[PDB]
């Protein structure tokens, strides 16, 4: 009756999100995909740079790793269409290789004998886009394949919403302000998707790049689709991110205080408010998708004409796993 | 022989100051006041993490030091009403302490005989605030206290002033991606101005916090003053930033390309213009003041409503210290 | 009910010998002193870069902030002579501050009214230098004035104590891989205490510098006094750091497992054992004074002539943090 | 003459060997091997983070770059033994890639057409290793492949020369202290040779390795060959690295002077000499193997029984690569 989930994939969100299923009841990883020897993926859920030990004991057995006393299966297959989905029961698959970001893509494991696929990234084809608390309602339970945004579309969503319904939202743009990532260099190299940029050492640059809530928001809310737009600044922190959002609004004489507080009474599980002056390393393990910092908002007058600036954070890493985690077993509920 | 310069503060922008006048054969800097002892000085003269070796031959000596034969005289001076300025004949002194930033503040370098000063950060008092090749002919030589403005200031003023005079600015929000500076503490630590989150580890967070532009700039371009605002968030960078600026202008078919195309045909000594995909550490000991990107220029447009967005790179030390030394010789000239 | 503690210098080490006094019932903080205002008091206490959130509630009053309800009175004092310890009914200082690093000069919280002083860093003068596990025991409760020794010497000594007493210690050379202090400049600057080294950006730089250690050993472990030296290489890391000790033993067919099991015998609350390949972030936040690495022994062998390797990771925040309140506890409890 | 050069990989080793070569009468690349397109190498020869900007115009043109008006063609062949070397008449190619290190699997460009190798890495066969001005003067012309031994190599050979020679080692224990390279991970991540160490955060973590010097000294300097032994600690710099020994020395009555002063008498332009008080980033970009560091020279003494250690800096990058292409140009002089 447990949940049953396979992730493919045992990267950073991978990884994460098995840390995360292990506190959720209900919800149980009986397989792993991954190119690499168990040997390094109980090593590397047992150790993390920036999130901690794993509390629990991790142990290598013959056809995978014991967590807790559990029997974790962990395969090496490449095509995902030859997993062994259908032996193993699975309800669920986390797909966070990076290389099946596409419906059809996806539908591999759909074949192999999953139930549903839960893609972490944004994703196209035929497929809802959901950021948990913003528009998770819009699943009735006949999907098979859905993708869960990204990390920055999830700080933004629920920011965005409140501006759009408090206020009427004509335009804005963005930046993310956004620790680097995997798919960045060490040193200066070739990288691999042609991207100049990403191909510059990580963690000694600030470096303009794209970001995936520039085009997964409107999906997401389609009542502003066209209406945002933005990029990123990748900076040589590991983890840890901050949204900067700079909107014109229909209503025109709003304050920093009437901006505050309706962020604040749309406080959830999901959308954190806080009024203290933190820095990145203070959202790192964090589980709200995004967190408005009220230190920040600021509302710039000239006549009749206002523009207003809000920033939220959250751990690209953290905020985004618990964010895909509450999807998952929201779509596994119905 | 040569405008005779003393510096006054040996950190970041004194010590690059020096360093750039060793690059401008003609201006010589005969005189160095900080609280340290020689040894030191001459140490952080001759090494430098992001702005590498000085090449040049540095030797201490019994009243100062040696820089590629010239000698230096340095001074252990708390105040700058005591300073030998008169003694020296100082023609202008940079003002690089911080402690000074106040236009009767700086008049105690005059007291002492200098003959003019350039502050190298906003100033408070009645004085002009001049960002090179934006606003320095605003000096007609009868100035004795005169502000450098800021590193972001510097990279701000020649992008905004397309902006309007090309497009008419309406209103714009302002943010520097920015290195952090040594004010900034190693570790969470109390912090001397009492600002929490300067208080914190620099190398380890993005760091919100207040900018030098969001005021010097109206100061600066007087008919855009008050249509723009912003700050900062400080990453852990040593050195190399980036002005990111979000307007809303008066024509309202503004494209990508037209926007492009302007800031290029002001491309200058002090503000340059490229198309490359570089990142920060690129324009690190870069003299340009502003370096525009165009691979970064975005418009958003809905109905008849268009935001427009723009960046430019700045070295905040070598940049700054760039202009800084334009300035300085243009004031003596 | 309790031991009533005040800190002098709410720094790196007065903050988290803060929090780890919360995790050990028979301590409260009652004071703390520092030339800062409250506002900065608290929220440091609250947030912290490497070592995450505190958990408690923690709320500014005047002249304080409070701690879960628990009042914590706070002060603004240079001179430790004017400290109000005697209204305050203080037992034990914590003197974190690095500006009374002497017998004479420490004895001014004495004056001011406290029992007694514990030096959170080595200290000149007529006092004993201790490292808990190591020589606590040296402590026979007539002591007003006492050294902690330093985070390096309490990574140090549980090692070279083994080394000295199975094997005999003829002589070491010591090198510590060292996270950046706080008195390390952020940017290349005239240094305050004329370290040319110390001068330089702390995060962008390997920097050669000396360790407390090679002087505070042989004052913990007088039978090998004399006999090991050393530095460290200040690196990019905020915190966690690695000490190398190469040394030439009595015993000349010592072995990487003869060594390794030894200090696995000696292992205890604070000297741990591992043999797993981890690395400086692991060691974030642990309570051992010194964590042994059997993965790093190494034995040099030509004809009759040993050289002997071993490294011991450390926290020199936690780990240091850790050992003090130990010594702290002891030093209350005679 | 201008020799012809084939860069096989353009790394940072071959994108700066690029760089030195265009500064060095002589010898001139004809052609770029690389797995990438001509927009993506031009460019990372054009920018680089922590050696600055190439001075000279860089323009893509087809069969490859224009550099100061001198044409450089490109390919993106994995199959070596299929590059056209032949028809392009290459004197020497510089072997970046690290993926023919070694005599057999080099040949590949010698069956392509090239008349000589040289490996940028330490390399298994019959081959000699290379540390040029300790071991230059072993090549007598006859030689197809060679390799160019390892950067910690290169800053070891001419101290453990002086030391064997002045004195005589018995033997001694290395630490590296090493900046991170290309083949550590961005983030927490498998690694592709399976070193859970190399998996982790590379600027984010202090993070012991092995070196290719243990294992290239001996085949240098044969009379010390399994005299010494050691290690690395990848640290948070992007380059920059320094090399620390710990000798027994045959002479026992041996100061800090006289070691010094030996080092002195033997610098040259492979082996300078220092005692200024220096960091890490001042050594970026400088083009001696190896700098001998005067301040951190120590010798230890109980009784008749002396450790003695020495530290030597080198630009792991810029070092390695001038004393590549001094041996590139010795070894097309012959």
């Amino acid at each position: 009756m447990a949940v049953k989930v396979a992730i493919n994939g045992f990267g950073r969100i991978g990884r994460l999100a098995f840390r995360r299923i292990q506190e959720v009841e209900g919800l149980e990883v009986v397989a792993v995909n991954d190119l690499t020897d168990d040997d390094m993926l109980a090593h590397l859920l047992k150790y993390d740079t920036m999130q901690g030990r794993f509390t629990g004991e991790v142990e290598v057995v013959d056809g995978g790793f014991r967590v807790n006393g559990k029997e974790v299966k962990s395969f090496s297959e490449p095509d995902a269409s030859k997993l062994p989905w259908k032996d193993l029961n699975i309800d669920v698959v986390l797909e966070c290789t990076g290389f099946y970001t596409d419906k059809d893509k996806a539908q591999a494991h759909i074949e192999a004998g999953a139930k549903k696929v839960l893609i972490s990234a944004p994703a196209t084809g035929d497929l809802k886009t959901i950021v948990f608390n913003t528009n998770h309602q819009e699943l009735d339970g006949s999907e098979t394949v859905v993708s869960g945004a990204s990390c920055t579309t999830n700080s933004l969503a629920p920011v965005a919403k409140v501006l759009n319904d408090d206020f009427g939202l004509v335009e804005g743009l963005m930046t993310t302000i956004h620790a680097y990532t995997g798919d960045q260099n060490t040193q200066d190299a070739p990288h691999r998707k042609g991207d100049k940029r990403r191909a510059r050492a990580a963690a000694e640059n600030i470096i303009p790049n794209s970001t995936g809530a520039a085009k997964a928001i409107g999906k997401v809310i389609p009542e502003i689709d066209g209406k945002l737009d933005g990029g990123a600044q990748r900076v040589p922190v590991a983890t840890g991110s901050l949204t900067e959002l700079t909107v014109v609004l229909e209503k025109q004489d709003v304050t920093v205080e009437q901006v505050n507080e309706a962020m604040k009474n749309a406080s959830n599980e999901s959308f954190g408010y806080t009024e203290d002056e933190i820095v990145s390393s203070d959202v790192v393990g964090m589980t709200y998708g995004s967190l408005f910092d009220a230190t920040q908002t600021r509302v710039m007058s000239v006549g009749d004409r206002q523009l207003v600036k809000v920033a939220a954070w959250y751990d690209n890493e953290m905020s985004y796993t618990a964010q895909l985690v509450r999807t998952l077993a929201y779509l596994a509920e119905l």
